[PDB]
RNA sequence: GGCCGUGUGCCUUGCGCCGGGAAACCACGCAAGGGAUGGUGUCAAAUUCGGCGAAACCUAAGCGCCCGCCCGGGCGUAUGGCAACGCCGAGCCAAGCUUCGCAGCCAUUGCACUCCGGCUGCGAUGAAGGUGUAGAGACUAGACGGCACCCACCUAAGGCAAACGCUAUGGUGAAGGCAUAGUCCAGGGAGUGGCGA
RNA sequence: AAGCCACACAAACCAGACGGCC
């Protein structure tokens, strides 16, 4: 459902038959429409895969995507999104 | 096909020894002998281009000595050879392992910020080992080769055990295959000529 | 010398360590 707001959201429930590198253009592109992107991690671990971490450079970016974006039929799949539930290593070190 | 020798290799034994190893055991240097060297399964591909090294055995150009000197000889000797075989640079290689690609199936609904789930199919890599290295060589298999497993034996670091101790992920079970078993062909048997002393 | 290189080729047989003698 939603947990508590974060510069970088919890993408799950993604096709995990498309490529690393490729997923990336395909979120990097489609989550821009809100505001400035930083970096996209995506692993494709037993643990990670189906997963993708998408950070803002504001929450205003996020709130937006996590709300406009929730449900949206990505390759077939419904995209389900949340908020990180830890914050990311790349924003801990400006703050 | 037999014996008799010679060298080189091999293993065993003894003796030595900066060594690696927890130990067994390997490794190294030598001397002497030939008594011993487990089993099943699996791969068969690359098989190229160069270079170094070499003992016995073959021969004596030059050199030394001798036949007092010439001519001829004679004796010695490889720096000339044949060659068992020790190797190096680069390339290449089946199956099996290392790590990455692509495809499929299985599972996975998973919160990460360093990298990562399994197998099967080709693609490429890395460590072995091989190829190069047969009488010019050509093709077939397999083993003495590569790989996996089993067995006998030694050892017991680790792991287990309160403990006598237990137990291989450690070792030992030769080298040959610089052509092994085969079919074939070059070579000698058995020609002429050249280079060469 | 020993060997090595060319074309030529008859057989058993010997040849993929060397020297003997069968
Ligand atoms: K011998
Ligand atoms: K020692
Ligand atoms: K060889
Ligand atoms: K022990
Ligand atoms: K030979
Ligand atoms: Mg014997
Ligand atoms: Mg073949
Ligand atoms: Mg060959
Ligand atoms: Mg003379
Ligand atoms: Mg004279
Ligand atoms: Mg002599
Ligand atoms: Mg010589
Ligand atoms: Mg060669
Ligand atoms: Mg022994
Ligand atoms: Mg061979
Ligand atoms: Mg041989
Ligand atoms: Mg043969
Ligand atoms: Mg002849």
């Amino acid at each position: 459902p939603e947990t508590r707001p974060n510069h970088t959201i919890y993408i799950n429930n993604l096709n995990e038959k498309i490529k690393k590198d490729e997923l990336k253009k395909s979120l990097h592109a489609i989550f821009s429409r809100f505001g400035q992107i930083l970096d996209i991690l995506v692993s494709r671990s037993l643990k990670m895969r189906g997963q993708a971490f998408v950070i803002f450079k504001e929450v205003s970016s996020a709130t937006n995507a996590l709300r406009s974006m929730q449900g949206f039929p990505f390759y077939d799949k419904p995209m389900r999104i949340q908020y990180a539930k830890t914050d990311s290593d790349i924003i801990a070190k400006m703050k």
